[PDB]
């Protein structure tokens, strides 16, 4: 069904929170033991959010290899995504090791780190270039290279240095500025055009690891992020485009990382992004 006609269907009969409810209901439960140790418990920012065991980022250290952070595998759309939560004090280094380490081109940042006057995240990059930051835990040196600052969006240049092997890489910051505290926007515009950017960029091409895209919890903002992507991708790559389901592209994304699109207003959010970016690119 047409997911255009879906979406007046839904909206005329106002089920938005009755079709939420039913994806909330079939969505896929596997353990989290290892998020739930006790040794993990200041690694984690929301105590009901955490990565499954099955498709956890491990860290390539002895010690201890937890991070909360997903793989998130859409095999017939030939794109992966690692979801994970805004860095904690405590967890910037271990942050900055699994980009190093998954060999990622971008990290996308969709909230501010200060929202409805609390921190959602910690300051987690440098925002000069003659003050680098140094993660003496994992041993990294993060450098301000350049900043552009538009009116939706800023994106950044980095440079990762790896003090072991003195490696270095080039990591561009894709950081969506103007989500609500409130909300979702009222147009979808400033988004899909923001994730047209990230794909321009290469930072989603599979000649690199996966992008890292994170919100607060790693599950909402960034959950709308990656459905779209992928829901745009497969009308492109099929026979028949009316054929994508994104109740069902949503279902298979939750079988990674749970809780992906935490409100009724954001499920309808994602369908107006990619029926308007489909109308948009179906021809332009
Ligand atoms: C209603 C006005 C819109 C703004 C953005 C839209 C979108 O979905 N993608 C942006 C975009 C740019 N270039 N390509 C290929 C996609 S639609």
């Amino acid at each position: 069904m047409e997911m255009e006609k879906e979406f007046e269907q839904i909206d005329k009969s106002g089920s938005w929170a009755a079709i939420y409810q039913d994806i909330r209901h079939e969505a896929s439960d596997f353990p989290s033991r290892v998020a739930k140790l006790p040794k993990n418990k200041n690694r984690n920012r929301y105590r009901d959010v955490s990565p499954f065991d099955h498709s956890r980022i491990k860290l390539h250290q002895e010690d201890n290899d937890y991070i909360n952070a997903s793989l998130i595998k859409m095999e017939e759309a030939q794109r992966s995504y690692i979801l994970t939560q805004g860095p904690l004090p405590n967890t910037v280094g271990h942050f900055w090791e699994m980009v190093w380490e998954q060999k990622s081109r971008g990290v996308v940042m969709l909230n501010r780190v200060m929202e409805k006057g609390s921190l959602k995240c910690a300051q987690y990059w440098p925002q000069k270039e003659e003050k680098e930051m140094i993660f003496e835990d994992t041993n990294l040196k993060l450098t301000l290279i350049s900043e552009d600052i538009k009116s939706y969006y800023t994106v950044r240049q980095l440079e990762l240095e790896n003090l072991t092997t003195q490696e270095t890489r080039e990591i561009l910051h894709f950081h969506y500025t103007t989500w609500p505290d409130f909300g979702v926007p009222e147009s979808p515009a400033s988004f899909l055009n923001f994730l047209f950017k990230v794909r321009e960029s290469g930072s989603l091409s599979p000649e690199h690891g996966p992008v890292v895209v994170h919100c607060s919890a790693g599950i909402g903002r960034s959950g709308t992020f990656c459905l779209a992507d992928t829901c745009l991708l497969l009308m492109d790559k099929r026979k028949d485009p009316s054929s994508v389901d994104i109740k069902k592209v949503l279902l298979e994304m939750r079988k990674f990382r749970m809780g992906l699109i935490q409100t009724a207003d954001q499920l309808r959010f994602s369908y107006l992004a990619v029926i308007e970016g489909a109308k948009f690119i179906m021809g332009d």
